[PDB]
Parts: structure tokens; C-alpha cells; sequence
């Protein structure tokens, strides 16, 4: 046809990306490992190896100037957490409005024949460099007509994402100290406990005929079972931590996606009062200064459109992490009291 | 007034006629209110060192549990120890019948509490002279099997010296590990989790408070459940040390009563071997050998009476310690409750 419309609609959180018309979502699943995609669009599943997300990946970012794009996991439980962040990844990209439409998207997660593979990998290559589209739905208010007010928005956000790079940052290193806090110490401490008990029991086998087996053996399993609670903690990172950190490290890399995405806005803010000062100066013509104000506005609510959604899914997400965390926690918690409330019942005899 | 009976396990000390307890409370004076007493009685620190001192000289063959320090939790763990150490003076057969230790519950006056005072001073029976008062068994038993059986306690008396010292160890570890390394490390999470709501406030037409408020709560839960951590050993570990704290003492008494017994052995079988050749009178040498019968009765008795606490209070102290980490890892887990309900709905 023409081309791809991606259109910008007013909400009540204000200006926000309209929702995708065809939505969809897809599982990532299982020495060259083809991770098994079935979108919901798709009548046959799909093989993608890591080499294929990447190429995705790189046409993503020379294609989107506006829009945050998910980062890939590393390059180089290395398996386990790459699927992880990788279904963390495609989520992400699925419920983004406009990444969702990218035909080299399509192209991604619906391409059978390798013959046609190549082709679509060629044809996604010559569009990017072709920018964006972003028609707008409704009509500009008197509160968004000054750029000023805009730029003052975009300003806030910059701040605001600094601290929160900060905080997830700060997090996510406090995690990873807690997986080997976890592995290390916390296990040490219940094993030292466990093995001291196992001391006392047999130091209490030293007189047959004086000592009951009974209690010998009650508080040698008070032993043991220290020791195995020692164990749990030493597993147990890979049931709420390691979610947790994955969860982090997607919005790692959204959050560095931005400093860039708000330089190049403050770039067109910067070009319009040049544009403007210039045409005053009679150095400029008014209507192409024009040109470059609608343009650096529309683009403007652009940005203002993912700010707005990367909030919405910052919500979602970091709600869902916190539950997920603590609900984890509890369950731990409550498997090692049943475990003291087990050896304690050995002792009633 | 003493006896040493025979019993499903041997020799033993032969049970208080009449039994009591004594509750000791702080309004330093203590509060000592003995069960079979028409009114309780106020004691001093200094009154326990000179009932303490009378007990050392007057019961050699006895192991007497040690009182605590003279020179934070300290004065209240003091208190603690001294209940622990009035607990085994009353159920020890020989000790809670002692006569200075009656005058010791029993007297609300003045002027006769220095006059009772005074009677414990100029006791004759004291020491040695203390073996001739209770009476042992009619039956006899071999000489060499009571040796085995002291060398078979010395055996056991050392290792759980050591093995009560690990766990004694270990538990000191773990009240700084509370108070330090396991605090720390929720109190990092949740100031984590706090920095992470406040960096979600500085955009505020497009963030939720409810969300932040929720975040900033498990904040305050994971520093609370910090202080938690700091505070616990106030209920569990520092009973267990306190328990501990008895035992060393009582196995400390051990090692020189034992060297003793051991010595008595010797000389049985030195003075018989020179009576024979005719060397020493052998009236004599049953003086000696009648000698060492009774002092071997008399530590069989406390070998045994030592056996039978220690399985009560460390019974009890492990019913104790795992009880109140079963209680503090529900209230944890309560704390944890109480903030996952915040990010409803």
C-alpha cells in the first residue's frame, strides 16, 4: 500500500499509544538451540535461534527512535536464564501497540519457508532507515500547543528515570549479594547449628547404659534438620531471587534506552526556538521554521505516548514482582517452621 | 540425714522426704519465695557468694552448679543464671537438704541470720568428715567394675565438655549474626525496596500511590523484620547459653573429684600389695579399701544424679530453643503476610 500508521489517541493518563487492532501473543519454549514460538496468530509454530532475536534486535533499534526496545539477554544457569529473559523480552514486545505491528515483527514469528526467510530478512533491512509514522487521533489542546510545557514534561522524566536506574540498579546488585548470601552464609550459619547438635548427641552416646536413645536421637535429628534447613536457603534464590532479577534486568535496558531517546527530543526542542529565533532574524523562512515545529510536536506526543506506556507496564510489572517475591517468601518461611514443628515433635516421648 | 541407695541404673542418692522449689523474682535484692515457707525472703548477691563458699567446703564429692559472674544484659542474665542455679540446688537430693542452705530460705529474721550464719562457719563435718555421714549400701560390688565406670565418665565428661563448648560457641556467633549479619542484610533489602517507591514518586500525574505506598510498606516490613532478627536471641538463644553456662560448670566440677577416685583406686591396690608382703598392718588396709568403697558410692550416686538432669534440662532446652524459632518464623511470616495484602487488588 503506502505505509504503516501508528496512532497516537488521548487517555486518561493523557496522550498514550492506541491499542493494536490485530493483538497477539507468543511462548518461547524448547549444539544449536531453536527456542519453539507459537504466537497466537499462527496456525504452525515457529523455530528461532538467539542468532535470529538478534537480527531482529538490531533492525528494532536502527527503526525505532522514539520507542524503548527490550534488550536481549547476554550473547555469552547461563541457558536457563537466557529463556527467561527471552520470554520476558517477547511479553514485552507483544504488548507493546506499536513494536507488536513491526513487520519485520511479523516477518519473525510467521515465516515457514526458509526461501522466503531470506527474502523478509532483506526486505525488513531497507525499511528501517524509513523513520515512523505517527498520525494523531484526536485534537491538539490548548495545554499541549507550547513545546515549553512539553519539554518541561520530558525533563522530569529524564530526572525520574536517573533515580530509578539508580534504585533498580541498587536492587538488582542487592539480589545478586543475596543469592551467595544465601549459598554462603545463610547455609553456613543453620549447618554450624546442625553439626553442633550432631556433637551433643554424640557426645551423649558415651555411656550406654545412662543415656536414653530416645533423646540421643531427637536431638540428632534437630541436627540433621538444621542442616537440611541450611540446604533450603541454599536453593532457594532460584524460586523468588532469580525472578526477581530478571525481571530487573528487562528494565535495565529500557531504562538506558532513554537518555538517547531524550537527547534526540531535546535536540528538535533546541532546533524549533533555532528554527523560530532565525526566522526573526530574517535567516529563515517562517514556514519551513514551521515545518520543523509540527514535526518536533508530533513526535513529541510520540515520546509522551511511551513515557505514559512504559509507566503502564512499569506497574503492571513491578506489582507482579513484588507479589511474586513475597508470596515465594511466605512459602519458604513456612516450610522451614514445618521443619523445626518435624523435629520438635520428636521430643514428646 | 544422707543416704545412698541402689537403683535400676546403680548407686543414687536416695530422694528429698521433702521436696520443694524456690521462685526468685526482682523488685540489688532478689525475691526468694520457697514454696514451704510460711514467707518469702530477700537475699543479696553477696548472700548466694557465702552460701556458695559454705557449699565448697562442705561438699567435696558433690558437684555444686556455679554461681554467676560477680563482675550489655548483664544483672538480668544474672538473674536468669541464678534461677538455673536455684533449680538444681533444690532438686538435688543432697544439697537442697543442706542445713545452711534451709537457713538460707527460711529466715525473715536479723539477729538470728548472723547467729545461723556463724552455726555454718564452725561446722565439724566438713570435707572428709562429711563422707561419714550418709550411709552407703549393704551390697558389695567389685572394686574394678566401679573403676571402669569412672574412667568410662571421665571419658564421657570430656567430650561433652567440648561438645557443650562448640554449641556454646556457636551460639555467641549467632547472637552477633542477629544482631549484625542477618539484620543487615533485610535491612538493605527493604531500604531497596524503599528507594525504588521513591524514585516511582518523582513523575506524580503518572505514578500510583497506592503502588508506591505498597512498595515503601515492604520497605518498612523488611527493616522491620531487620530489628526482629536483632531482638530474637532475647528469646531463645540466650536461654540456651544460660543452660550451657550450668553445665560447664557442673563438668568443671568433675575432673578433681574424679582424680580423687582415682587415687583412692591406687591406694587400695598399693596398700593390699605391701600388706601382703608385709609391709603395712592389714587393718589398715581395710581402712583404706572400706574408705575408698564409700567415696566410690558417693560419686556413682552424683554420676548418676548428674545423668538424670541433663537429660531433663536438655530436653527442655531444645523444646524451648526450636519452640521459640517456630513462633519467631511465623510472626516472620505474618510480617510478610501483612505486606503482600497491600498490593490487593
Amino acid at each position: 500500500y503506502f505505509q504503516s500508521m501508528y496512532s497516537i489517541e488521548m487517555g486518561p493518563r493523557g496522550p498514550q499509544w492506541k491499542a493494536n487492532p490485530h493483538p497477539f501473543a507468543c511462548s518461547v519454549e524448547d549444539s544449536y538451540i531453536s527456542y519453539k514460538l507459537t504466537p497466537t496468530h499462527a496456525a504452525s509454530p515457529v523455530y528461532r535461534r538467539y542468532k535470529h532475536f538478534d537480527w531482529l534486535y538490531n533492525r528494532l533499534l536502527h527503526k525505532f527512535t522514539v520507542i524503548s526496545v527490550p534488550h536481549l539477554p547476554e550473547k555469552q544457569d547461563f541457558i536457563e536464564k537466557r529463556k527467561r529473559r527471552l520470554i520476558l523480552w517477547m511479553d514485552h514486545m507483544t504488548s507493546h501497540p506499536v513494536l507488536s505491528q513491526y513487520e519485520g515483527f511479523q516477518h519473525f514469528l510467521s515465516c515457514l519457508d526458509d526461501k522466503q526467510w531470506k527474502m523478509g530478512k532483506r526486505r525488513a533491512e531497507k525499511d528501517e532507515m524509513v523513520g515512523a509514522s505517527f498520525l494523531l487521533t484526536f485534537q491538539i489542546p490548548t495545554e499541549h500547543q507550547d513545546l515549553q510545557d512539553v519539554e518541561d514534561r520530558v525533563d522530569t522524566f529524564k530526572a525520574f528515570s536517573k533515580k530509578m536506574d539508580d534504585s533498580v540498579l541498587q536492587l538488582s546488585t542487592v539480589a545478586s549479594e543475596l543469592v551467595r548470601k544465601h549459598v554462603g552464609g545463610f547455609r553456613k550459619e543453620f549447618q554450624k547449628l546442625g553439626s553442633a547438635f550432631q556433637a551433643i548427641s554424640h557426645s551423649f552416646q558415651m555411656d550406654p547404659p545412662f543415656c536414653s536413645e530416645a533423646l540421643n536421637s531427637a536431638i540428632s535429628h534437630t541436627g540433621r534438620t538444621y542442616e537440611a534447613i541450611g540446604e533450603m536457603f541454599a536453593e532457594q534464590p532460584k524460586n523468588d531471587l532469580f525472578q526477581m532479577l530478571d525481571t530487573l534486568s528487562l528494565y535495565q535496558g529500557l531504562l538506558s534506552n532513554f537518555p538517547d531517546i531524550i537527547h534526540l527530543q531535546k535536540g528538535a526542542f533546541a532546533k524549533v526556538k533555532e528554527s523560530q529565533r532565525m526566522s526573526d532574524e530574517g535567516r529563515m523562512v517562517q514556514d519551513e521554521a514551521d515545518g520543523i515545529r509540527r514535526r518536533c510536536r508530533v513526535v513529541g506526543f510520540a515520546l509522551q505516548a511511551e513515557m505514559n506506556h512504559f509507566h503502564q507496564r512499569r506497574e503492571l510489572d513491578f506489582k507482579h514482582m513484588m507479589q511474586n517475591y513475597l508470596r515465594q517468601q511466605i512459602l519458604f518461611y513456612q516450610r522451614v517452621g514445618q521443619q523445626l514443628e518435624k523435629t520438635l515433635r520428636m521430643y514428646d516421648n
